[PDB]
């Protein structure tokens, strides 16, 4: 029922690569809510079960595939499908536990796993930072077998964390960002693996409070300015949606928008 986009990191191309991203977000932002040309994300009060998830089944060139489980209203991935078995990180609310029960309804073994699905909580058992983790179209096809194997035995819990810290963020993390899309295609193009820069890292940590500032703002105008980070690690300050348009795609639902004034 609920809607599957796909994407494989055999012969994957910039090309290839940007049409899956473009495609994520289609099913992730309807059109209704566009704030200082940024759409929004759904809001989670009142949104239909059968409108709360989407699917992005991930093939590789070893021809294995899993499909991940993600929320509209974040892109938060919640989950996986690897054949007979599903996997769901340990939920941060009620809610959230009642909406997993709606994914992968038809597979053989359920499981939640007895930790959350947050950076801080995937790096200590990944036993490395996000800082450290090497992305690109290599690690991607690699972290889609690791997901694959771990029913079986053959994946280490510290390889399975890491791989899902390379999904989260070539996936949902791009779909936020096109400056973090862009860093991907760049891995892509030039088929070269590196550990994201502080300026990637910097933008996954504030996405919440830049959403908030965005939809709080005096007519697109901060309150308060926001400390983000270049690729050399120097400080780049916002005080604007306005230098944001070209590096965020999508926000996360913070508050109402405010009616515009009659002049
Ligand atoms: N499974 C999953 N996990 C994710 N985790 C993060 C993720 O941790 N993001 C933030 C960070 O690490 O700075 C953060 C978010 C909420 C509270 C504190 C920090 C961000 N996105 C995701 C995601 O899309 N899927
Ligand atoms: N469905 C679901 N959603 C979850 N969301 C979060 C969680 O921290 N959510 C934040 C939010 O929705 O604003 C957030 C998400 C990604 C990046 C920054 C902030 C944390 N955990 C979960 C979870 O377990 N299940």
């Amino acid at each position: 029922q609920y809607p599957i986009i796909n994407f494989t990191t055999a012969g994957a191309t910039v090309q290839s690569y940007t049409n899956f991203i473009r495609a994520v977000r289609g099913r992730l932002t309807t059109g209704a809510d566009v704030r200082h040309e940024i759409p929004v994300l759904p809001n989670r009060v009142g949104l239909p079960i059968n409108q709360r998830f989407i699917l992005v089944e991930l093939s590789n060139h070893a021809e294995l595939s899993v499909t991940l489980a993600l929320d509209v209203t974040n892109a938060y991935v919640v989950g996986y499908r690897a054949g007979n078995s599903a996997y769901f990180f340990h939920p941060d609310n009620q809610e959230d536990a009642e909406a997993i029960t709606h994914l992968f309804t038809d597979v053989q073994n359920r499981y939640t796993f007895a930790f959350g699905g947050n950076y801080d909580r995937l790096e200590q058992l990944a036993g490395n930072l996000r800082e450290n983790i090497e992305l690109g179209n290599g690690p991607l096809e690699e972290a889609i077998s690791a997901l694959y194997y771990y029913s079986t035995g053959g994946t280490q819990l510290p390889t399975l964390a890491r791989s899902f810290i390379i999904c989260i963020q070539m996936i949902s993390e791009a779909a936020r960002f096109q400056y973090i899309e862009g860093e991907m295609r760049t891995r892509i193009r030039y088929n070269r693996r590196s550990a994201p820069d502080p300026s990637v890292i910097t933008l996954e940590n504030s996405w919440g409070r830049l959403s908030t500032a965005i939809q709080e703002s005096n007519q697109g105008a901060f309150a308060s300015p926001i400390q983000l980070q270049r690729r050399n690690g120097s400080k780049f300050s916002v005080y604007d949606v306005s230098i944001l348009i070209p590096i965020i795609a999508l926000m996360v639902y913070r508050c109402a928008p405010p009616p515009s004034s009659q002049f």
